């Protein structure tokens, strides 16, 4: 009376059965006619607009059906865990590419669906328009908040009414009053303690003295740095010898006794910086003498822990320098601004296609340079504080898109003009007739605008291939414009839902063990 | 055997049904023919007229229908949170606005439920005569209690036959005869302790010495005001300052030892004031100067704890001032009558349109100006005193809307003349055939006519449009007029009958997560 | 509950509904068009491909079908316990050997068939490519990753360039610079604690080897010595008394934790060794007389710790011993490998055929030699780091098998040189009609290549030279060459699928009891 081999037809019509009634709960709910769904709780019923929590609660009770829906819901909500909004297109064209019931073979109709979606990504990134200003973020907030609380919209318009991308703050309010927006000076990036005995403080880990001797070795110092025989002897009773590096902290974390238990009353300190990024020349550059600490040392195992060039109790600069769980420098002089302008024009160059890898020096640079704005809300109840927190997370990632990424034009416009492009690209019968059938099916990218204007009437997209829907235009019979979806959801979520449409049809069984 | 999807065929016939056997549940119990409903209890049955408990006990057995009807039983009690009555108006016309089964497209058949009910709100501001005389409350009380009990209504008509709407005190009475209506010498609000040392007396809570130098810090006091080091040391042995504070208690509440544990033999008192109201020009002017407690200090963040302005002795006057469990102050002097005239012109003059927000003096503001009336009623048992207590709170708030808002004429008046308003507004074929259909459906705001005169016969509405309708004329063979329905019910319960006959039609799913 | 007699056709169709739907489980998951299998957990699913984690999970609910699928899958996980792959080829070709089902009368053509399959395997052990150098192994690493990363590709080749046959390990670290090649001398073998009082350490269990007096029980400790305290008392602080025992510890340990933990409380060790093999007596001997454990003790439990043979304590050599969860060494210098591993290297003269006598033996004895490279993965994002993580995990297994088990031209090239070899046959042309039908179905040695291309098509027996051996290699329908499988898979899979096609039709019934 349970689940076992289902072969294949009770797992053919069990995956034709939950890509339908998890599709039809976010096919009606699209857009301005934003049809509600009541989700039960343990408690009283909640009623909702969007498919986010709907896909969270897509719970059947036959553990087969629930099991299979546990993957059609999963990246469609992980994508909005990333970017906030954009599920309702993913969980839509994951059914319009689940029309691929036959074409699961690796060579022909998925090499011409890797390359064809590759040209689609190419023409999209070509087609992307500079959605940067906040008066069309006023247009985006019409739908990304479901016009619920424009107070958070006014807050984030005050946020990026200040300089672009400061330390955008994360804070709720259990207390009642004081909506607060404070522009402060903070250069906050990661650096912590290896051992509690390495820190001058223990409460807030702040370095006690200023002008403190800091040794700077960025890369893998593979000398096994327990051999502090003259480098530590330069600063023997003087100051905490601070080392900052990447993640190469070897078993010398057990050889701390060679100074602490053995000779050496100094206050040695040696820990890593943020995770794997291209900042091998930047994450020591923002530290050092370019912002007045010390030498910008290359990723190398040279200049070991034995002896240094020179260390002094005049070593830091006359700015705000404190070790923390993530080390804090205030009053940055020039170099953070230099690397920030460098990666700013780097984030102006390749913003249009938006390939992050190669540009994700912007993982920190751009997050770091513009200083700090701290935020506080008014929470009258835990429930609506969490709701306005979720809406704050909606609008702040949308602001991240509208600044670092961009905002694409209208809704199916990047698909209907992609259908012009799939008239521009190869329309012939390719090396397989299934590939010609597949370009006949990737003619049907336009289903998103088709179904969206089927909320308003009528759903006749093939006339609208030619000229009528353009530009920033996916024309209903209302206004023809003033609707622009966001960008990186509509592109990366597009690609990972192509992976969804080719994965959930190449699924063909179900079993039950325990591992 | 549990929750699933229901769409559409299992959710058209699951929410087209629970606005029927929750429709006959509170449309039967209307009017003269008060066709009872047996509500089961934990015990023996209760038999009921009034639709409050009839809505509150709306319990099917399936979690689906229960889960749906939880949001149609909720505006019924939100009507009671608004005024107290109008529940069966709400459920009746949320079903006669459940004629939006299929009309979900964007422009026409939603904006003639937005703008058309906006014009009906315009004719609410136009139509409602402010009924202040109690001979129209006489017309209200014939049916507004569901023709059940007139003794408490006779009590409140004696109150409004005496000095109208005083501070009616709230207290039970465990004795059978002798309903007491007594007038005392009281201006009434309360005071208690957040901290055990913050009460002056321990025997009977009465402060010993009079002629207190009473300083006030009105705004957000982050210090939890232990700042009294000079104005308290000028009255070091005499008496404690009767202080008033705000609800902001930060981490300094452990640091109030600067007054508690340190010097100062004082007997200090501190408590909060009410929350913020949007008639701020009246609901802090009644607190600061009209009670004559102390100074009127402005809301700002200037003048820190270094030095203050002045402390005078003779700020108060020879009147009744005593601190107790509830503070007693008697004989306010000069501003009450002229201020009451000024604020009644301010709350009657330019708000003829009558939005509910904008005239919220009827919350409590007026029970602080007017002195006191203590009442003692026929209570012998918790159950029936609770029942007449619920009916008491139903009738007195409708009476206070008759005192501070007004009372519109009758039940058949506000739809059969607001259908003359749909001849004042456009009755022909509008800009869309969907708009023509929508005003043809709002032409059936005479369903109230049909429902009132179908208890007696007959519901022949096309003839009696022109001249018969006044007042309340949904023609019985009795009187044709002379009973009145209340005002803010037929506005606000009307508005939430619009929105919740606009919600529970388009909802088409019922899912589950579990917290 | 009613586990009973099936009789007997209900054991034809309790095994034809196990072997057939076990076959349609993992006959699709081969090849390019790998249709996934969704293994459940008792939580949310795990979507996988290979027949390893499918054949773990071929779990019908019924106790008859579980009973039958416990014999088709015990070779499927013993196959990849032996090497790492060959599972899906095993339990595929068991169904294509279980059309011998119809020829249940088998003893005439089982002396024939099983000797024929020996000659077929002899021909497969004629069709050899002993790929040990990086000539075509370069093509293998080129083909397993499409040259993903030349670090990931050529780095393990660089490990094989200098250091012979290492134990390769990999880790993660969120850092960019080069991978951490760690050629450190530790050799894995087994030993842990019976009681925490036995080990000198408790964090990492590391022994502190000095004057180490070891008494050796190499064998199964079966003489039940409770008398192990006399030489313990004679050798109390004179040495850390180390008794080595087998993994078969009897329940004398309940008479030891109350005896030797008590008075007579020296640093006593008595726990497990590795499994029953020649290095079961070899890992205690190469570190034995050479590096202070002791001379050869026979596989026995004779002469307990009344008194030792010799008091061998101070043989502390150029070595490092550390007890662990499994006790290992650090930097041994004696001829531990020159004692026996040269005999294993000349026993790698079999690796032409690589007979199963040896496929366990010389991996267990020979691959415990020297340095074991343990690295950490890099990658500028988490996602690509996980990608090259998994892909380096992939490539090290094929590299291990290429060093270990050879690399054959695979897909059907083994099987369809074999079927051509059986066309111009094993020269006894079958005069027996049973044997003639059986050689006609050992012409369904072709079905693995046939079905592997028949996911797309096409293999027929006059289409040898065109599609099978055109072009003269493993031929996918792009380039017709450059693919390779591991040779042990299409050797041992064929052997044990013969011993599952010999069962399961000479199976006739199904009883129950608990012994």
């Amino acid at each position: 009376t349970e689940i076992s081999f289902t072969n294949k037809n009770d797992t053919r019509e069990i995956v034709d059965e939950v890509v339908e009634n998890a599709f039809s709960s976010v096919c009606s709910t699209m857009g301005p006619n934003g049809n509600y769904v009541v989700i039960n709780q343990l408690n009283s019923p909640k009623v909702t607009k969007d498919g986010v929590s709907v896909a969270r609660a897509l719970d059947f009770n036959e553990a087969r059906r629930n099991m299979i829906a546990k993957i059609i819901t999963e990246p469609s909500i992980k994508t909005d865990a990333e970017v906030g909004d954009g599920t309702t297109t993913t969980v839509f064209i994951t059914y319009h590419l689940y029309q691929k019931f036959k074409d699961a073979m690796s060579f022909a109709n998925t090499r011409y669906l890797d390359t064809l979606i590759k040209q689609v990504l190419q023409y999209i990134g070509t087609l992307i328009q500079p959605g940067e200003i906040e008066s069309e973020m006023f247009r985006n907030m019409l739908l990304t908040s479901s016009n619920y609380e424009e107070e958070i919209v006014d807050k984030i318009l005050d946020i990026y009414r200040e300089h672009k991308n400061p330390n955008i703050h994360l804070e709720k309010s259990p207390m009642l009053p004081a909506d607060e927006v404070k522009m402060t000076k903070e250069i906050y990036f990661e650096g912590s303690f290896p051992i509690e005995t390495q820190v001058p403080a223990n409460g807030a880990y702040v370095v006690g003295p200023e002008k403190v001797g800091v040794v700077l070795i960025d890369g893998s110092i593979r000398a096994y740095p327990t051999q502090l025989i003259n480098a530590l002897l330069n600063r023997f009773i003087d100051n905490p010898v601070v080392l900052m590096a990447r993640n190469f902290e070897p078993e010398v974390i057990a050889a701390i006794n060679n100074e602490n238990q053995r000779l050496g009353t100094s206050r040695i300190f040696a820990y890593k910086v943020n995770a794997a990024g291209l900042l091998g020349a930047g994450t020591i550059d923002d530290l050092g003498r370019l912002l007045n600490i010390g030498p910008v040392f290359d990723v190398n195992s040279v200049d070991p822990a034995l002896v240094k060039y020179n260390d002094v109790t005049l070593w830091l600069g006359r700015k705000g320098i404190l070790l923390d769980k993530s080390i804090e420098e205030v009053e940055s002089r020039a170099d953070s601004i230099l690397e920030g302008l460098d990666n700013r024009y780097e984030a102006l160059g390749i913003i249009e296609r938006q390939t992050p890898i190669g540009r994700e020096l912007n993982r920190r640079i751009g997050r770091l340079r513009a200083n700090n704005v701290t935020i506080k809300v008014t929470g009258v109840t835990v429930s609506d504080a969490s709701e306005r927190w979720a809406r704050y997370e909606d609008v702040m990632k949308a602001a991240r898109t509208g600044q670092q990424f961009g905002v694409i034009p209208g809704i199916g416009y990047g698909y209907l003009m992609a259908s012009k492009w799939l008239e521009a690209n190869v329309p012939q019968q390719s090396d397989e007739k299934l590939e010609k059938c597949r370009i006949g099916l990737i003619e049907v990218l336009r289903a998103q605008y088709e179904h969206l204007t089927g909320h308003d009437g009528s759903a006749e997209n093939p006339i609208f291939i030619d000229l009528v829907t353009g530009q920033e235009s996916d024309t209903p019979m209302n206004v023809y414009d003033n609707a622009a979806a966001t960008m990186i959801a509509l592109e990366g979520a597009w690609q990972t839902a192509k992976t969804l449409g080719k994965i959930s049809n190449v699924m063909g069984r179900s079993n039950t063990n325990y591992a």
